[PDB]
């Protein structure tokens, strides 16, 4: 299957226990990167069957499916792979925002001297 | 800048954030790495960047030895400061393999194969 390809990428990458590649969302139109999470093993084998975008969360020890709440689904257009095979950039058609803070992606802040602000071309496409 | 950031990417013991350097003017991802305090510190003011190799274990300046070197023009930073995208100028090509971007291949069905827009800059 599809998702079986998985066993030529290496998961190199291990943060408390669980052994990860690196992942990129970027708009498949616009170019833009929309965020950067990691994805173990079994979050890229969905990824590949379903055509939707699963993430492997540090934080909350699990694999989960982008809008699994806020149905802002990330549908995956195409998948490339970094040279070693250890990260990948998936190409997505994001629905409503990457970010839980409402813009559209996670990178919404640049940095500005000493410090961060705002983009002013950023859009928050919803409130939370 | 750094007290603004929040490096916690641990791996081999040293604190860490991702960077994703993208093409300025094409949009197109170029590289993945890490980057270390000293890293970014140093991006930020010789404006070319640095990474930090986990493999090494040592500060990396892209290009350093090849002359490819990237030049930033803007950094962004993620909602939770664990991770930047360096808008670059590159020099070259970011891949020694000669490609223009590491990410010059694609799953496609059941295998990796070279995009049909993968251009390769230079003969490694």
């Amino acid at each position: 299957s599809k998702g079986d390809v998985n066993i030529l990428l290496n998961f190199r990458h291990n943060i408390n226990g669980e052994d990860l590649i690196i992942a990129v969302a970027q708009d498949h139109e616009t170019g833009e990167v929309l965020m950067v999470a990691y994805m173990n093993r079994e979050a890229l084998r969905r990824t590949l069957e379903t055509g939707t975008a699963h993430y492997w969360s540090t934080s909350r020890g699990k694999l989960w499916l982008k809008g699994e709440s806020s149905g802002h689904v990330q549908r995956v257009k195409d998948v490339l792979v970094d040279c070693d095979g250890d990260a990948v950039v998936l190409k997505v058609e994001q629905e409503g925002g990457a970010c839980h803070t409402g813009y559209r992606s996670c990178f919404y802040r640049s940095i500005d001297g000493d410090e961060l602000k705002v983009r002013e071309d950023a859009v928050k496409v919803f409130d939370p």
